[PDB]
């Protein structure tokens, strides 16, 4: 697999800073990563996630051969950190820094398993046909609100938000929330790419899924030009529909083997 194909593309819509990062690389001959981190409060959870994921996972390459399993630990470990890094910095607005997480490995070209908090999300477009690999962490869904409810947290509104401040249920940061119960645990899936069908893994943060909905994007994925072609008509859509947010799109390219 070549990630000279890699499409990418980032607007700021109408804010007044881009806290959304995205990654990608290879990590082993055997593993590819690729991940994006929608950050609010300041960028700086988003920003720790981009410079330090990679090296956690690969501490736990050779101890954990479940990518799953793997993955969880890593998220997990990184907010340990990003806590830690937090409280000891003198800018006390980290403490209520947090972010998205979507991280997807790739294992021998065909396992493909990814972890998620939060509200960005990754689908596989194959034959232009969208599959959710990911599902949002917002109030709204019942067992969320109530680890909220039972963790001490509430939802208020003007819209959903946890403890009057966060339009999601997860995440990594957020300090404050997390005894109230907004978690760093991200839930997994783990697929098999398929044999003779290009694939397409695209990773998007909300400001994209407000507007665009998966069957769109892999229609982008299909008739554009280049995987850099899709995700710049994919976020650019997002902002001619009224998007205001941030809004990042990542194009990965899969050969059938
Ligand atoms: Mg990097
Ligand atoms: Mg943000
Ligand atoms: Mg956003």
């Amino acid at each position: 697999i070549s990630l000279e194909n890699v499409g990418c593309a980032s607007q700021i819509g109408k804010r007044k800073e881009n806290e959304d990062r995205f990654d990608f690389a290879q990590l082993t001959d055997e593993v590819l990563y690729f991940a994006v981190y929608d950050g609010h409060g300041g960028p700086a959870a988003a920003d720790f996630c981009h410079t330090h994921m990679e090296k956690c996972i690969m501490d736990l390459l050779p101890k954990e051969k479940n990518l799953e399993t793997l993955l969880t630990l890593a998220f997990l470990e990184i907010d340990k950190a990003f806590s830690s890094h937090a409280r000891l910095s003198a800018d006390a607005t980290l403490l209520t820094s947090g972010t998205t997480a979507t991280v997807a490995l790739l294992r021998d070209g065909i396992e493909l398993v990814v972890a998620s908090v939060g509200d960005s999300r990754a689908i596989l477009c194959r034959k232009g046909k969208p599959m959710k690999l990911t599902i949002d962490h917002t109030p709204e869904r019942k067992d969320e609100k109530e680890r909220i409810k039972k963790c001490g947290g509430f939802v208020a509104w003007n819209q959903p938000h946890v403890n009057g401040r966060l339009a999601m249920t997860r995440s990594i940061g957020d300090l404050d929330l997390k005894t109230s119960g907004v978690i760093a645990e991200p839930e997994t899936k783990r697929i098999k790419l398929h044999h003779a069908d290009d694939s397409f893994l695209v990773l998007t943060t909300d400001g994209i899924n407000f507007m665009v909905n998966s069957q769109e994007i892999c229609d982008f994925v299909n008739q554009c030009h280049d995987p850099n072609e899709a995700a710049h008509a994919v976020t650019e859509q997002a902002i001619q529909y009224g998007t205001e947010d941030n809004s990042t799109a990542v194009v990965v390219p899969f050969g059938a083997w």
